[PDB]
């Protein structure tokens, strides 16, 4: 991608987490960075 243009994390359900992180629950989306999960609340 050139620009965030997509289904992001934050937007449908949650924020980015980093792979360490509480997730009251995971969800999918689009995170720019790593093994960064979409995680509706911590």
């Amino acid at each position: 991608d050139t620009t965030s243009d997509f289904h992001t994390c934050q937007d449908k359900g949650g924020h980015c987490v980093s792979p360490k992180i509480r997730c009251l629950e995971e969800q999918l989306g689009l995170c720019p960075l790593k093994r960064w999960t979409c995680c509706k609340e911590i």
